[PDB]
């Protein structure tokens, strides 16, 4: 039921993670557009599919992809800002909309990749039920820059469950925000304390990629990673397995076995984001080391504000009721020039709590996902600044 389009391809093809891509032709409603091969194969590419073929728009173009109107959909846009003969990739500035929602605006894939030190870029969105049978994806080149063109290498539309419900509003009394109908952009998706998980090993058929979190640690210490044995079973109970694959829950980052120092420090991650949006932080948890409630009890801070702490700190077993049972909690934080970081940073910090006299002083995180919530029918932010 997935639609994985390699834009500008001639024939179907399979990538290095055994995903099958089909030509975008049948879904492109705009005639006479140009396709172009990239003339350089960056060593960082894990496959030529779909990155080595592109479609290049010098006028607006529209894709029409059939979707079931009441189901949520993941949308992925794949960009390889390489060399295409006769074009300067630095002249590419454009917008992308999904129905009436602006995804990208004045978007420079080249500048964005230069800032991340990446050769290609994948933008991933989760679109709420649309009530339409067609998802219209519109590429519009900037009319502000002449020579401006738009380009695309791959488009995926992937049906997905309603994995979003409510988020706890950070810095507020029991205040809860509804996210069931939100349109999201994925900012980060981390398998905390474990290996990269390729899309082929994701749960729910969702082919999400989960990255090791170490590149985002900003505390002086990296903590201690924990990994359950190969055969150890995660008992989802009634939690949808599409939430996250077992290997997210079978691995974790903790502060470690030395409790006195753990009280001396936070485990700290930091992330660059766009200002003037609310973000959902989904923290994934599973205790597979300790056995009872009130043994691992810790505070969680988000942008220096208490997310779980004071008289209600995080206790994974307190939440789940058993080893090997997974759970997660959603927290919502609004990021403006108030926060950062110059308004462009999310920090996540964990440290032991002494509340209730826990047996140990430690903290733990198994997974992390960060989503931008759409406001004013817009998810687009500025291009990053390379230095
Ligand atoms: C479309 O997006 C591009 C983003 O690449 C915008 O151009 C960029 O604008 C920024 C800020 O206006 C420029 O950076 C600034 O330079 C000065 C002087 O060094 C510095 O003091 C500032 O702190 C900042 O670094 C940046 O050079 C410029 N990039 C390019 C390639 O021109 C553009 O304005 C956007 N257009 C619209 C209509 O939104
Ligand atoms: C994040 O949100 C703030 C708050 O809305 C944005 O700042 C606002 O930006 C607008 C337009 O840039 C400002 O209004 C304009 O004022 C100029 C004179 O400076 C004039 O040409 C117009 O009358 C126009 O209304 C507004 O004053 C300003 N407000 C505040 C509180 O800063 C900010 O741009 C947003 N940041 C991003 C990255 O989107
Ligand atoms: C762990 O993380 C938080 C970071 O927000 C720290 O608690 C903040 O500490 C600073 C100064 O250290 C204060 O200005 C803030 O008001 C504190 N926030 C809250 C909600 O109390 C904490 O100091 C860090 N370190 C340790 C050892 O806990
Ligand atoms: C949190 O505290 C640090 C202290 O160094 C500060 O720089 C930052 O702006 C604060 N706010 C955040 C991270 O939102």
């Amino acid at each position: 039921q997935d639609i994985s389009l390699s834009c500008g391809a001639s024939e179907p093809a399979v990538d290095q993670d055994k995903k099958k891509w089909e030509p975008d032709t049948k879904f492109l409603k705009t005639p006479n557009t140009v396709h172009a091969p990239a003339t350089y194969q960056d060593p960082s590419l894990l496959s030529t599919v779909p990155y080595m073929t592109s479609r290049i728009f010098t006028a607006p173009a529209t894709y029409e992809i059939p979707v079931k109107g009441d189901k949520r959909h993941m949308l992925r846009l794949h960009f390889y800002p390489s060399t295409y003969t006769g074009l300067n990739i630095l002249d590419s500035y454009f917008s992308v909309a999904a129905n009436d929602l602006t995804l990208l605006s004045n978007f420079s894939a080249a500048i964005t990749c230069q800032a991340l030190t990446q050769a290609y870029l994948v933008r991933e969105y989760s679109l709420a039920p649309s009530e339409k049978d067609v998802l219209s994806i519109i590429f519009t080149p900037s009319d502000k820059h002449p020579k401006a063109f738009a380009f695309i290498n791959g488009i995926e539309v992937i049906p997905m469950p309603e994995l979003f419900d409510t988020a706890s509003l950070v810095g507020f009394s029991d205040q809860t925000s509804d996210t069931k109908t939100a349109n999201l952009q994925t900012m980060f998706r981390l398998n905390v304390g474990g290996q990269d998980i390729p899309g082929s090993q994701d749960s729910g058929g969702l082919t999400r990629t989960w990255y090791n979190d170490a590149p985002y640690i900003f505390s002086a210490g990296l903590g201690v990673t924990l990994q359950a044995s190969n055969n150890f079973r995660i008992d989802y109970q009634k939690m949808p397995v599409s939430t996250a694959p077992a290997d997210v829950y079978k691995t974790a980052r903790s502060q470690g076995p030395n409790g006195d120092i753990n009280m001396k420090s936070n485990l700290t991650w930091m992330f660059q984001v766009d200002t003037n949006f609310t973000y959902i932080m989904r923290l994934h948890f599973c205790e597979f080391q300790l056995a009872k409630i009130n043994q691992k009890v810790f505070n969680i801070f988000i942008n220096n504000r208490t997310a779980q702490g004071d008289t209600n700190p995080a206790d994974i077993l307190g939440w789940t009721g058993g080893k090997g049972i997974p759970t997660y909690k959603d927290y919502a934080i609004y990021v403006d020039a108030n926060t950062g970081g110059g308004g462009e940073e999310i920090s996540l910090q964990m440290t032991p709590s002494t509340f209730g006299q826990p047996e140990y002083y430690d903290s733990q995180l198994n997974g992390l996902e960060i989503f931008k919530i759409d406001t004013m029918k817009n998810l687009a932010g500025p291009n990053p600044k390379p230095s």
